[PDB]
């Protein structure tokens, strides 16, 4: 498809999950070969792996003393949305988190696509790979259309899950709300992150409950949001990305592990 933007600056505002702040955002149009960065303080911070400076709960993007939180779900509605042309200007620390779901983003963005004039130059994985770390697998082989599969065991209710996104599937993915379990949050707090989260924002599940008086939007909403989250991280290959993808279990580290290791494959098609 072509190269896209927004038509018109869109703000979007509210608390961060992780710091607890209110920060706004405003997203600017921007030119063809631009890409997409985000922008804090006179500072501009590329979408893409080598700025990654954190990855435990949330990724996180900084350069030149300038860092922004959680970049991992506008990231992904940009990259399903396929919008390759952007500026994030982002004031405060963290971007919004909303109801926990890529939804607000989503609609306001779809409603305010430019197309541009030359067509996006996809990052097009060209053989199998796997990436593996205690446990957790991610393997990705070629494909014409972007494929994201998320296995997850939960020691809770929910056991096994597994969920498959396609190409055209975008709205079965963009309502899925982040989830956490009540025995992890105590943690979560101590080690500096979760200050934001709240049930209006967060699907907090138990052993054998969900917290959220409106329950699930969907019975495998946990993997619907990892597959979510994946597609977010696999953006800062730094262009839209067509592959097939399983992931079981993975998480944002491994996310990151699997999009360097394209990345160096292929640093010599995709920097010229
Ligand atoms: C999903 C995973 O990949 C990840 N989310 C988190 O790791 C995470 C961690 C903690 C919280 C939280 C919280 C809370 C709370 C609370 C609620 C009511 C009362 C008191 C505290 C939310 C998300 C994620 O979505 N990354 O994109
Ligand atoms: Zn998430």
């Amino acid at each position: 498809g072509l190269e896209k933007t927004v038509k018109e600056k869109l703000s979007f505002e509210g608390v961060g999950i992780h710091t607890g702040e209110y920060s706004k955002l405003i997203i600017h149009p921007e030119k063809e070969g631009t890409g997409i960065r985000f922008f804090k303080n006179g500072v501009y911070i590329p979408a893409r792996h080598e700025f990654v400076v954190h990855t435990n709960h949330s990724t996180d993007l900084g350069f030149k003393g300038q860092r922004i939180k959680t970049v991992e779900h506008i990231l992904s509605v940009l990259h399903l949305l396929e919008i390759t042309n952007v500026t994030i200007e982002v004031i405060g620390n963290e971007i919004p988190i909303l109801d926990g779901s890529g939804w607000e983003f989503y609609e306001a963005i779809r409603k305010n696509i430019l197309n541009q004039n030359r067509e996006i130059d996809y990052f097009v994985v060209e053989e199998p790979i796997i990436v593996e770390d205690e446990g957790r697998l991610i393997k990705a082989e070629p494909s014409d259309t972007l494929e994201v599969t998320y296995e997850g065991e939960f020691k809770n209710f929910l056991g096994r899950q597994k969920f498959t996104f396609v190409e055209g599937n975008e709205e079965e993915i963009v309502l899925a709300r982040t989830f956490a379990f009540d025995w992890e949050i105590e943690h979560i707090k101590k080690v500096g992150l979760g200050k934001g989260g709240s049930l209006k924002n967060t699907l907090v599940l138990g052993k054998d409950k969900v917290y959220n008086p409106e329950g699930l939007r969907y019975e495998n909403e946990p993997v619907r949001h990892k597959v979510f989250d994946l597609i977010g991280d696999l953006y800062l290959l730094g262009s839209p990305v067509k592959g097939k993808f399983y992931s079981f279990r993975g998480g944002h580290s491994l996310n990151v592990k699997l999009v360097k290791e394209l990345a160096k494959k292929q640093k010599l098609t995709r920097d010229l």
